[PDB]
């Protein structure tokens, strides 16, 4: 089978790209994100929203609670060569994400490098200052009040319940920066939500900065792909 691989840093646009693909070739994608497993942190963690999959399919690697730790990447992997195994007869499938260690084990692995064709795309970030920009409307975009899913401010203030949940989250990106920065201006997690007209513009500023770090750190961990 042809399988279409697709990575890049967060904010490229890699998911639009894989839900073309998908809604032109009808095959599904399947999500190179371990932290995208946990369903809780669906909207902080980048998970597209029903309505953008336009009824294409999008194969998580496990669906599981946030207390239970993020899915380690030779889970992960293992996960992985499982559900493109199991569809080993279908036509193609599409890899899409950026998950750093995952990558890595896949271009580590024997499983990947024969028996399979191959489309392969890396997306990058150029410039830094265009890079903000997106992140910036990303940000916002996971912050706005929906009629379907919880912001990432209201997954965080759920989460923040569960004194086990709160050293994981201090781990992961987005809600590490809303934590810290809480912890900067003296405000509590549950009162992040409800954060004043410029406050609110600070936070986007400063999680979109903590994407950057996070794109720069993916450009040079990354494998190069064959
Ligand atoms: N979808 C995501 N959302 C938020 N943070 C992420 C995401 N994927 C990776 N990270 C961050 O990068 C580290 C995970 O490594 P990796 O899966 O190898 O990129 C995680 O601990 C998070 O801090
Ligand atoms: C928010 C972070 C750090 C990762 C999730 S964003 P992504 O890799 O899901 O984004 P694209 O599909 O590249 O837009
Ligand atoms: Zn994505
Ligand atoms: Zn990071």
């Amino acid at each position: 089978m042809l399988l279409h691989l697709i990575y890049g840093p967060t904010c490229s646009g890699k998911t639009d790209m894989a839900i073309q693909i998908a809604q032109e070739t009808g095959w599904p994608v399947v999500a190179l994100d371990r932290v995208q497993c946990c369903p809780q942190i669906a909207t902080g963690s980048g998970r597209p929203l029903e309505s953008e999959l336009q009824s294409t399919r999008r194969i998580y690697l496990d669906s599981r609670p946030l207390t239970e730790g993020i899915l380690d990447a030779e889970s992960a992997h293992r996960r992985l060569i499982f559900e493109v195994d199991w569809r080993k007869s279908e036509e193609g499938l599409i890899l899409e994400g950026g998950s750093i260690s995952l990558l890595n084990c896949m271009a580590k692995s024997p499983f990947w490098r024969s028996g399979f064709q191959w489309h392969v795309k890396r997306l990058r970030l150029g410039d830094s200052d265009a890079f903000l920009t997106r992140a910036k409307q990303r940000v916002a975009e996971m912050f706005a009040i929906r009629e379907d899913r919880p912001s990432l401010l209201e997954e965080l203030a759920e989460l923040w319940n569960y004194p086990a949940a709160r050293p994981i989250l201090e781990d992961i990106d987005g809600y590490r920066c809303a934590i810290r920065f809480a912890r900067k201006h003296d405000l509590a997690i549950s009162q992040l939500p409800n954060i004043d007209a410029g406050r609110h513009v600070e936070l986007i500023e400063a999680i979109a900065n903590e994407y950057l770090e996070h794109a720069l750190s993916q450009e040079r961990d990354f494998p190069q792909w064959p």
